[PDB]
């Protein structure tokens, strides 16, 4: 019984182990709650974000315990309860999503053990929290953290309840850390710094202090202009990123004006197939423009790409992310300093109109400060998905400053945070970028200018 675990049997409101695969605290907090059932009349709720079935628990961890240590014949087992003989202390099982209703009525729960908090919503915690009122009682959490934004890590490590005792804890932390997790563990070390980081030193995803696209200005910008109360108006902007030869899903980005209306990715497609499908996309989408990053393996899309707009008054337009910045002698608008002074690449521009559209729409939501909705940005969640809503905002908040040595602004480019941070290539967070971009000029009466 490790040590570390020592101020568990202490009286606290809030006991909290934290920490990454391995670390032992599951096997510890079983441990302590079965020495406490032996010895105290208590009432034990597990709890768990989702409990599909009665094996989803840690029914069979406290059983097992109970038979490692020798104590089975001191306890009676059912299916979804275990009770000791002597005190009558009983463990019960739920899951909060499927029985909300059920965790309310409960009564006389001295203590509450939530098991894999991680997957815990505020929403759940909001409904469990309140029934646990009797004087005295204590809530036990353990949880391998995830995002630090995430309601589990904010209520107990950045924004902590009084009387909590927090341990945080690894698989160094566990004298008994077995051979099986010990290879997966090294494995991973060697595979994937950055991953091993997150899941065995249970370090959570946070922003990077280099970061450009705040999380909280995505949610804020999440159907901005429903909240703001302003629509979509101006030209259908749409963008391609072809990915490469990896296994990287293909990105496509499409917005109305400045509410972003459309975010798909493109699986199991080479270069051809995924042309088709971003070119089809963008006709369904109704697209006045259309980018597409020819910085690598789409350098040679231009044919096709054309071609599939025949017919059709659609721009079609090149994207080269290393090139030096769009009208760079032109006067930089937030002796004189230019837009090619301040961005490096085209790639930092227009990742920084972004930002910059993000940033004002989340001042505009959140602090009430007015700005003209054409240089917002609001992402349509009905129209878009929560799903592909998601995976964008979650390579967004990723995308990094590099230090430059002409004192320019410079992202890390996607093949370095591949590198470096060990995730795929983020293509729907790029096709988005490159629809911030409208080089070519155009009306319904005219010819289609590009302007060079
Ligand atoms: N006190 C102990 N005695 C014997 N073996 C232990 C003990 N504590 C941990 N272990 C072993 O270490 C392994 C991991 O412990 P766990 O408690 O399951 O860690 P964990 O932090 O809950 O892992 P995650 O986040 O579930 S993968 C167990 O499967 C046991 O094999
Ligand atoms: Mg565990």
């Amino acid at each position: 019984i490790n040590p570390i675990f020592e101020p568990f049997i202490e009286a606290h409101r809030y006991k909290v182990a934290k920490g990454g695969r391995g670390s032992g605290k599951s096997w510890a907090i079983a441990r302590l709650l079965v020495e406490a059932a032996r010895r105290q009349p208590v009432r034990i709720l597990c709890a768990r974000e989702l409990q599909n079935s009665i094996s989803d628990s840690v029914i069979r961890l406290l059983e097992d315990t109970i038979e490692r240590e020798g104590y089975s014949a001191e306890f009676e087992i059912q299916r979804s309860m275990i009770r000791h003989l002597g005190t009558n202390a009983e463990f019960m099982f739920y899951g909060i999503k499927n029985n909300p209703t059920k965790i309310k009525s409960l009564e006389g729960i001295d203590i509450c053990w939530v098991e894999e908090a991680e997957a815990v919503t505020k929403e759940s915690w909001d409904i469990l929290i309140p029934t646990i009122r009797k004087p005295f009682s204590e809530i036990w959490v353990s949880f391998n953290p995830k995002n630090i934004l995430d309601d589990t890590y904010q209520r107990f490590v950045v924004n902590p309840p009084d009387d909590i005792c927090l341990l945080t804890v690894n698989y160094t932390d566990n004298p008994h850390f077995p051979e099986v997790l010990r290879l997966e563990m090294e494995e991973c070390k060697r595979r994937n710094p950055t991953l091993y980081r997150h899941i065995w030193l249970g370090e959570p995803v946070s922003a990077s202090d280099m970061a450009i696209i705040k999380r909280e200005w995505l949610e804020a910008a999440t159907d901005a202009h429903k909240k703001l109360g302003w629509k979509a108006k101006g030209a259908v902007v749409s963008a391609h990123d072809p990915s490469d030869t990896g296994p990287d899903a293909k990105g496509y980005a499409s917005r109305h004006g400045s509410v972003v209306k459309r975010i798909a990715e493109g699986l199991l497609m080479d270069i051809n197939e995924g042309a088709d499908w971003a070119t089809s996309l963008a006709i369904e989408d109704g697209a006045d423009h259309y980018l597409w990053d020819g910085d690598g393996v789409g350098a040679g899309l231009r044919r096709q790409t054309t071609e599939a707009f025949s017919g059709k008054k659609i721009t079609a337009t090149m994207f080269k992310g290393s090139e030096s910045p769009f009208d760079e002698d032109a006067p930089y608008q937030a002796n004189v300093r230019t837009i090619g002074d301040v961005f490096r690449n085209k790639r930092a521009q227009f990742y920084y109109a972004l930002a910059d559209r993000l940033y004002l729409t989340y001042r505009a939501v959140v602090h009430g400060e007015y700005a003209d909705p054409d240089d917002m940005l609001s992402f349509d969640k009905e129209a878009i998905g929560e799903k592909m809503l998601e995976k964008l905002f979650a390579e967004l908040t990723q995308i990094q400053r590099k230090f430059n040595n002409n004192g320019k602004l410079e992202l890390m480019t996607k093949v370095e945070m591949k590198q470096k941070l060990g995730i795929p290539s983020p293509n729907l967070a790029d096709a988005l970028m490159m629809c911030m971009h409208c080089p070519a000029l155009v009306r319904e009466e005219t010819e289609i200018y590009v302007p060079s």
